């Protein structure tokens, strides 16, 4: 399941990130939470533009929905372990990646639909690397359990994304392949360089955040 996933990323998630996440639990699960919040944004702004492009539009208003009950499930989580909706501003991850778009139709609706794949892709790496970790404390078990049961819906919005991308590429599967070769080594970037804060999709921690446990 997990294979194709590594195949597509350029990395995998940091050994720092993992060992920081742990640490603050309620950092990651609030912007866990936003994050769900933006891939239903991301899904239903595409509704509005791209009326024409049939496929897109059934598969991405059921991804938007199963976004918006992710959403609802860690806000249950929250309520749960005792966790305030703190105001967690976004990652440079997801604003960063949205840079890289080109203006130029087609390839502005198909840059977005590659990172939509990358992003969909990284958080099923990153779910399935911290659920064992998470596994090792009781209060953190719940959690683990449902990391893991988050994996098979992050692998379909990655193959989803991937699939639309791939239908409305104008030029040479080549081309498509340098293209998104190119939007890997961002994301590889985004990932591995150094963060001065921690969020769910943010890079390697740096040593002022790792002072501050
Ligand atoms: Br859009
Ligand atoms: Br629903
Ligand atoms: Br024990
Ligand atoms: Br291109
Ligand atoms: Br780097
Ligand atoms: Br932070
Ligand atoms: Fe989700
Ligand atoms: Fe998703």
């Amino acid at each position: 399941l997990l294979a194709p996933i590594k195949a597509f990323l350029g990395c995998e998630t940091p050994q720092s990130w993992l060992q920081f996440a742990t640490q603050d639990i309620e950092t990651l699960l609030i912007d866990h939470a936003n994050c769900e919040k933006k891939a239903a944004a991301t899904a239903l702004n595409l509704l509005f533009r791209y009326v024409e492009r049939k496929e897109l539009l059934t598969n991405l208003s059921q991804l938007a929905r199963e976004e918006l009950l992710h959403f609802e499930q860690v806000c249950e989580y929250m309520e749960n372990m005792g966790i305030p909706y703190k105001h967690v501003p976004s990652s440079r991850y997801a604003s960063s990646l949205r840079k890289q778009v080109r203006n130029e139709e087609p390839y502005r609706l198909v840059d977005i639909l590659i990172i939509g794949a990358f992003i969909e892709a990284r958080s099923c790496e990153r779910f399935a690397a911290l659920a064992p970790l998470l596994e090792t404390q009781p209060e953190t078990q719940e959690l683990a359990r449902y990391y893991r049961f988050l994996l098979k819906s992050e692998s379909r919005h990655f193959e989803d994304y991937l699939a639309l991308a791939t239908q409305y590429f104008p030029d040479t599967e080549a081309d498509l392949h340098a293209r998104i070769a190119e939007i890997r080594e961002c994301e590889r970037e985004l990932i591995e360089s150094e963060d001065t804060e921690f969020r769910f999709h943010s890079g390697s921690p740096a040593p002022a955040l790792r002072a501050g446990i």
